[PDB]
């Protein structure tokens, strides 16, 4: 508390009911909500949310603020979780955005893996589409100086419409302390997202998103596949040594191949930017 009010952002905390928990081992700190009147011309209208809460140390509630105003700042985009409202006063610190009601990437392409016995849910076309959202997302983000450093299929989310949402770009990534030998609770290692730049020499830029967005690629033309079948960390720092790439999967043209690997160049500005992978994937969609 003794937060500052503000009125552009402030939500009264009775206008949220919250609901069941978010993420897989947050301690209760991500929830599904309801909200009444987010929209203020429609004060009664009810619509669905996430809530994040503390619990906590001086440094957690910073960091929560410092997440809040970061999402303040980088102001609206179609194809990024958006802010919808804050509780600061008289109760806990909540921090309110757009609720993706089909979860992650990930596993939204992992559960639609294939008269029509022959067609599965995914088409080419709208693979294509869930990568150039994602394009034209991470082109917003890079235009307000955003860095993500853990752009991955698990951190975008997939809206009732399918649309494509990146979350997470405000969250502290505590990139000077990361174990890389770290797994998650859902198997994942992320340093298998890391450009070479950021694992070996701990530099950031919008050209290391770029190389996890080649990643991405990957993971979305195999239908959520896990990068790098098989190798453990301590066998992928060598590879990476010796400037392996991931090969070709399967059912993948040569152009979205193509893209990956320019994801991967070794040095950042033979990477493409976010503009031209935009451009680029564009040109697919436009072929049909
Ligand atoms: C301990 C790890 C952990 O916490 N993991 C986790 C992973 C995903 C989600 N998650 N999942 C969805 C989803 O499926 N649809 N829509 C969403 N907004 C979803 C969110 C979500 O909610 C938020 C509310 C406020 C803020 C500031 C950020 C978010 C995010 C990212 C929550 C927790």
């Amino acid at each position: 508390l003794d937060l500052p009010l503000d009125p552009l952002w402030e939500f009264p905390r009775d206008r949220l009911v919250l609901g069941k928990p978010l993420g897989e081992g947050c301690f209760g700190q991500v929830v599904r909500a309801e909200a009444f009147g987010m929209d203020p011309a429609r004060p009664d209208q009810a619509s669905t949310v996430a809530v994040k809460m503390l619990k906590a140390s001086d440094k957690d509630l910073a960091d929560l603020v410092s997440e809040m105003e970061v999402m303040k700042l980088i102001g609206r985009h179609k194809n990024i979780i958006n802010l919808l409202g804050v509780c600061t006063q008289e109760g806990p610190l909540y921090v309110i955005v757009e609720c993706a009601a089909k979860g992650n990437l990930r596993e939204f392409l992992r559960a639609r893996r294939p008269p029509r016995s022959s067609e599965g849910p995914l088409s080419f076309p709208v693979l294509v589409s869930c990568a150039y959202q994602v394009a034209r997302g991470m082109q917003y983000l890079e235009s307000r100086k955003c860095i993500h450093r853990d752009l991955a299929a698990r951190n975008v989310l997939v809206t009732e419409d399918n649309v494509m949402k990146i979350a997470d770009f405000g969250l502290a990534r505590g990139v000077h302390h990361i174990d890389y030998y770290k797994k998650t609770s859902n198997g994942r290692l992320p340093v298998k997202w890391m450009a070479p730049e950021a694992l070996f020499d701990e530099v950031y830029t919008h050209q290391s998103d770029v190389w996890s967005f080649g990643i991405l690629l990957w993971e979305i033309f195999t239908l959520g596949g896990s990068p790098y079948p098989g190798i453990p960390v301590e066998e992928l720092f060598s590879l990476l040594r010796e400037g392996h790439r991931m090969d070709r999967p399967p059912h993948c043209p040569p152009e979205l191949y193509g893209l990956m690997r320019e994801c991967w160049h070794a040095a950042p500005s033979q990477r493409p930017t976010f503009k031209q992978l935009v451009e680029a994937l564009d040109k697919v969609l436009l072929a049909v």
